[PDB]
């Protein structure tokens, strides 16, 4: 049973939760990182300072950890200046097609793939007021990233594997201020998430599925008090009122990608403590 | 130990024993609920052995008990003459929601899982526009307002942080035809019904509440169904009620306690797509 | 000339309403059905000129009749007593559905124009959780099962690409905790019944039927309601029983002849939005 | 009552449909036209070619017909090739920006705007085998030109004006060979409407809508003999069982439009003989 998680910069995000929860069930896990915080990532896992939080009397599995750029598929795709910026340049394979080749002579075949990465430049412009480049960029790094991701994982996939992405309800109803097209993004990646359900499906025999999420103070949710405010509103209003831990995402994650859900494709599961069902508040 | 009541099963041909099955791979102990007047039959195979093959998991399916349970009816003042002196009913005790949950109580003190997996309409093969409403009514009585009675007489014997499950159809949601007698408009309700439990039950009594929406089985228009969907299906799979327990299972535990309200769709994907190909 | 059937209506303050006002403007023959135990009130109100002013668009609302009409009786078969003798219902006659449906055919001849304006549960200020059977099933009867009744004995009295409406509530698809009774219930199975009966009716008469989901007029829980949506609502604008209508007039029309089976909102965008601001 | 509709290249289509609609109710109307298309659409006008199709005993009214490329925001962002193009660098104004400024000079402030508009370079191809740049490309000709589309006519248009596009069900359900990306971007312009609803609506008093049309066949619709298979199944299967017209979209586009919807906003409206409302063929 092995694993690539595809985006995790740190320990606060879903990336990370998902990871622990698939080591209680002991399977193998490599990290694809994002190259301007790779160097930073390992340094803090050399200096033990992830060790706190590696913890579950379980210790997590990290198989290995790689830089990985969504927005390339492959080598001819990296543009110069990115192939020479001070971040990039001491760093190699990092592509889609790379990581999927590199994996794949390390270790063979995997089972288990896990999309965990979002990106909007213009994310703090809501719709109205963002740019064709912003929009496409979205688009690009959000959702076109889980179809190439498909496309060059699936062959170094097994039958019966299977693969998740993570949502956000603002693709089906609104939130104002998530912005950027990253309303447009969910709403497109849970789109694509039944039509690459369909192809790998009859083709693969390879499950897809998304997970709706509700809101974590990840890193990237610090990219607009939005969200201290949404973690608020849902603490008071969802039908759980406990906290939503990240945890609680990867037991889901773990479950989507386990033989369990065997029979769910295609699906965008809610993992909110049910808040997509209010109405009215009160 | 763990606890998990079954209302609506009378062989093993159904949703109730896969998801029986499966609970008991993480050995939970099976309470299950019978219609009464096919309770002394299931009783009788049980005892002859003929669910013995079906019972093994390699280890044995631990069932609790077995008791009489109509879901048509609520409190021991809702049992209506005839009822009382009906040849099967009579020599039973005990069968309405209320009074099962008191016995499951008594014998075996709180439970922390609830399976409402039980359908009927009278007159299920009509057209909607041919439904009675005597029939109507039935249907959503027996299939849609009993998930709440359950709820409602069942909070008080479980555990905080319990799980419940129903079992529902997408003929809730797009048009199948076949599926009449208000079965459709019955799981319509189930489905919006599960929201609104999901909300009072979740603020109140920290209890989460989901339905799974699953692809046709065996246990006609269900010949027709299976054979649709193996064709068009996303996965070619083969869909068992395994299939359906493993889920419900997982729904049923800890592993999914932020997920509530939901209606999980089991159905190797049929529900993804529009026109066929 | 053109007839619509208004079936469930009071006063000038609701939806029916509205509705009437609207296809008067499309110079439509109006039908009302009233509720029996109000009906001889509304037409003494009728005769005493309170409806005057509420009756002008500057033309005169041409209402052809005022009829007693209970949606919780199919045929007369079913008027069973007491109802029979009952203090208000004794005084009137053909009010349940079928008998209705014959009048209004002998007199006009056929229609071509329903609608289903009629919701009623008699428990609708109890959570879900704490609604009775009996109650539910009141609900669905008279909120949810009229609705395939009425299309079942008015379908022999209308002209092909005749049109049909009820009126839902978005509670049936999200949580509105207020809105008890089973009346969520209830428009959860109107909602699915509506994709039911377009597919039917679609097929077998070429006659359509939508519904539209209205946001709160007034005609407690509305108080709120109304409070909320005109705050949040995309459109600030006060939502207007005509806004429902002019909607209805046009699902009413064959303008819209290739929409069928719909549910239709008229909230001022209200269903849109996720969390407030 | 001026109405500008974007995307109209024939008469075969959803936009001269909805025009022809438009005008039995005495609107004005100007299409913007894709100039690879317009000097052939300008002489099929002038050669009264279309003057059949211009029947309603009513003649429609054509105010104006402007060249229009909704994949250009301002005169900035056309790349110099297309500038020169043999069938561009004769024609002028186009870009977005540039038709909004056009319109208002000659005629003022419009209230109502149709989007009637799609595109894909590899909608031939499907969802796994498309390539970024044409995902990237469907969603932007198709998604993002919407809300351009409304960032520059949103201040040339009256307070209480309405906007309305198309869309196709595949954003919601699978349709196998629908691909490209374009269920994509159905499925982010079905989401953008929502969030455009809500931003216009509060700040402008506007409305946005988009309708979710059946089979037609337009030119667009061979751009892959899907469309005959299309209106087959949907002429057998569908509750109406009707021949789908233009026109029908075209009276429920000008419903949409009109002040009769004056309470409906950010919805996908079906116009498909209620097609989408099945599971299960018989
Ligand atoms: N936090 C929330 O409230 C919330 C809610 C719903 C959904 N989500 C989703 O969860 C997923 C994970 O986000 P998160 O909230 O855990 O924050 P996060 O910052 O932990 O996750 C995003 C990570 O992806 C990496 N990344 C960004 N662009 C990349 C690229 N081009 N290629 C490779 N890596 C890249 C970043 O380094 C970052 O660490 C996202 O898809 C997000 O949309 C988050
Ligand atoms: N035909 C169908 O079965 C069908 C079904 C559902 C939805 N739709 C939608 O209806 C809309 C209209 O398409 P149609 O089916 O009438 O075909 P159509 O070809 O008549 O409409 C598309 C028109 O837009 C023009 N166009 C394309 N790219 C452009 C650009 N960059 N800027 C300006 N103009 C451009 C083309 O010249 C073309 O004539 C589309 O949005 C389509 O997605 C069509
Ligand atoms: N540059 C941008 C960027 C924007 C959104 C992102 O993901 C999310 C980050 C936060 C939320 C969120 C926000 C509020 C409430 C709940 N969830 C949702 C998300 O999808 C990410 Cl990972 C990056
Ligand atoms: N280059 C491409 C292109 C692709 C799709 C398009 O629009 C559609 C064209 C056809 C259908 C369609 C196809 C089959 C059945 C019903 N509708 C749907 C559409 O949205 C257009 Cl206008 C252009």
């Amino acid at each position: 049973d092995i694993c690539f998680i595809a985006g995790i910069g740190d320990t606060n995000g879903y990336g990370w939760g998902i990871a622990k929860e698939l080591s209680k069930r002991n399977v193998k896990i490599i990290f694809g990182i994002w190259p301007p915080v790779y160097n930073i990532f390992m340094k803090n896992y050399k200096n033990g300072k992830f060790d706190n939080d590696m913890i579950i009397d379980k210790k997590m599995n990290i198989l290995d950890m790689l830089p990985f750029d969504a927005s390339f598929d492959t080598a001819n795709d990296i543009d110069e200046e990115t192939k020479n910026n001070k971040r990039y340049n001491m760093l190699q394979n990092y592509t889609i097609e790379d990581v999927a080749n590199l994996i794949h002579q390390k270790y063979g075949k995997i089972n288990m793939l896990v999309h965990s990465l979002a990106n909007a430049k213009e994310v703090q412009k809501d719709l109205l007021n963002t740019s064709r480049k912003g929009y496409l960029d979205a688009l690009s790094k959000s959702s076109y990233s889980l179809i190439s991701l498909c496309k060059y994982f699936v062959n170094i996939m097994k039958p019966q594997s299977s693969i998740i992405s993570l949502t956000y309800h603002a693709s089906q109803k609104v939130v104002p201020g998530y912005g950027g097209g990253m309303s447009s993004a969910k709403a497109a990646l849970e789109s694509d998430t039944r039509v690459l359900a369909y192809h790998l499906g009859r083709n693969y025999n390879i499950r897809i599925n998304t997970i709706s999420a509700g809101p974590l103070k990840s890193r990237a949710a610090t990219a607009i008090t939005f969200i201290d405010y949404a973690i608020e509103y849902s603490e008071k209003y969802a039908p759980l009122r406990q906290k939503l831990l990240s945890t609680d995402i990867g037991s889901v994650a773990s479950f989507l990608l386990s033989r369990e859900s065997r029979a769910i494709t295609g699906q965008t599961i809610y993992v909110d403590n049910g808040l997509n069902i209010m109405f009215l508040p009160d």
